[PDB]
C-alpha cells in the first residue's frame, strides 16, 4: 500500500495516467465506444480480450504487465435514478475489490456515469461520493482525472474538504 494514502486530480487524459493501474469507464459489452472508452481503446487495445461485463460489475485485463480494470457503470437514459444509483455505487466496490486484488500502491479513475452515461444530468457529486464509499478503505493512492476545468476545481474542493 502507499505510505500515506492520498486522493489527488488531475485535468488530463487518463491514457496517459502515472499509476500502477487504470480504470476504464467500459461499457457491458467490450466495445471501444466513446470519450475515455475509446483512449483507453487506443492505448490499451490488448485489454479488450473478453472485456465484457455486466453492468454494477468490474474486470481486470492485462495489457502486458498493466492492468486495465474496466467498470461499468449504468447508463441514466435506460435505468431510474434508484436503481441506477444501487448500480453506479455496486460498479465502484468492484473497483475497490479489484484494485486491492492486484496489490498495486496507485490507480488512475475517471467518474463514472458522468459522460455520455449520465442522462444529461450533472453527476459530479453523486459519483465521486460512491468513489469515495467504495476507495476510503483500501490504501492505494487514488489520482481522479477529469477534461473540464470546474470539475477540476470542483473535485479538488470536494478532496480536500475531507482533510
Ligand atoms: O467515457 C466515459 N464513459 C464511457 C461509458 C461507456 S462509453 O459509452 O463507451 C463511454 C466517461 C466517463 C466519465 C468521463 S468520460
Ligand atoms: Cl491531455
Ligand atoms: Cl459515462
Ligand atoms: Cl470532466
Amino acid at each position: 500500500g502507499a505510505m500515506a494514502p492520498s486522493y489527488r486530480v488531475k485535468r488530463m487524459d487518463i491514457a496517459k495516467n502515472d499509476e500502477e493501474c487504470v480504470v476504464n469507464a467500459a461499457n457491458p459489452r467490450g466495445l471501444p465506444g466513446d470519450g475515455v472508452c475509446k483512449a483507453v481503446y487506443k492505448k490499451w487495445p490488448e485489454s479488450f480480450k473478453n472485456s465484457a461485463t455486466p453492468v454494477g460489475t468490474a474486470k481486470t485485463v492485462m495489457c502486458g504487465t498493466y492492468p486495465v480494470i474496466h467498470a461499468v457503470g449504468p447508463n441514466f437514459s435506460n435505468y431510474t435514478e434508484s436503481e441506477g444509483d444501487r448500480e453506479l455505487a455496486a460498479a465502484y466496490r468492484e473497483v475497490a475489490k479489484e484494485v486491492t486484488r492486484l496489490g498495486v500502491n496507485s490507480v488512475a479513475i475517471p467518474l463514472l456515469s458522468t459522460g455520455v452515461y449520465s442522462g444529461g444530468k450533472d453527476r459530479l457529486t453523486q459519483s465521486l461520493n460512491h468513489l469515495f464509499t467504495a476507495m476510503d478503505s483500501t490504501d492505494a493512492d487514488v489520482v481522479i482525472y477529469c477534461r473540464d476545468k470546474e470539475w477540476e476545481k470542483k473535485i479538488s474542493e470536494a478532496i480536500q474538504m475531507r482533510t
